[PDB]
């Protein structure tokens, strides 16, 4: 059975030619609205939230960890390094790496966060520690974005990611200073204007992280503060049948617009 919200999302999915996954958590009453909410999707750069959060967790018991400089060598650069390239033969602190990963989607910065955690399994291990039993990070940048249909590597479900994003930003999976820091980072994202944000009332505050990959995978995860009512968490994942499909950030905007109706 489906609600009119789900029917609208199914129609958007049909017209787009792809596979759409949505999870909304309304924290006023802890209801969820799901569309393919227990199906796996490739996370692409939305996984940078879990990596940054895992480093924030480490910093709860190593007070200055975020301010630790990390060397950036020429060989560390991968395919998209808008911030790290400025620091080759220099340094970036773990805070600077987290900001670059989250707010610019810098892939060298993500690889440094993964290294800090001991490899992709360190990110997964943090997920498990905060009760996310679904997330898995298998690979580093850039290969975590291959997004092959049905491949479980580097995937999660919309429901799981919404539950976790809620725990990280509105709950207490992180300590007080750390939660606030994650929210500050997410709110300042520079890559999200065409995705969830484009579908929401303009007076709302939004923290988000986008992702993009092969198979035209186009993703966004967000914490949202509507005007006058309790915050929301919204996950929108989208992927397509052909390897070289174009991005479809508008699909995510349209999913957000649908979900916002009646909110
Ligand atoms: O930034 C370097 C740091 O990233 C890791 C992954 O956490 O390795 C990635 O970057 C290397 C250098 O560009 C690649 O050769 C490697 O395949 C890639 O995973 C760490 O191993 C490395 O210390």
């Amino acid at each position: 059975q489906t609600s009119a919200v789900q029917q609208k999302l199914a129609a958007l999915e049909k017209s787009s030619g792809g596979r759409l996954g949505v999870a909304l958590i309304d924290t006023a009453d802890n209801t969820q609205v799901l569309y393919r909410g227990d199906e796996r999707f490739p996370m692409c750069s939305t996984s940078k939230v879990m990596a940054a959060a895992a480093v924030l967790k480490q910093s709860e018991t190593q007070k200055q960890l975020l301010n630790q400089p990390v060397e950036i060598k020429p060989a560390d650069l991968v395919n998209y390094n808008p911030i790290a390239e400025k620091h080759v033969n220099g340094t970036m602190t773990l805070a600077e790496l987290s900001a670059a990963a989250l707010q610019y989607s810098d892939n060298t910065a993500m690889n440094k966060l993964i290294a800090q955690l001991g490899g992709p399994g360190g990110v997964t291990a943090f997920a498990r520690a905060i009760g996310d039993e679904t997330f898995r990070l298998d690979r580093t940048e850039p290969t975590l974005n291959t997004a092959i249909p049905g491949d479980p590597r580097d995937t999660t479900t919309p429901r799981a990611m919404a539950q976790t994003l809620r725990q990280l930003t509105l709950g207490h999976a992180l300590g007080e200073t750390q939660r606030a820091q994650l929210v500050t980072w997410l709110k300042g994202n520079t890559t999200g204007a065409a995705s969830i944000r484009a579908g929401l009332p303009t007076s709302w505050t939004v923290g988000d992280k986008t992702g993009s990959g092969d198979y035209g995978t186009t993703n966004d995860i967000a914490v949202i503060w509507p005007q006058g009512r309790a915050p929301l968490v919204l996950v929108t994942y989208f992927t397509q049948p052909q390897q070289n499909a174009e991005s479809r950030r508008d699909v995510l905007a349209s999913a957000a617009r649908i979900i916002a109706e009646g909110l």
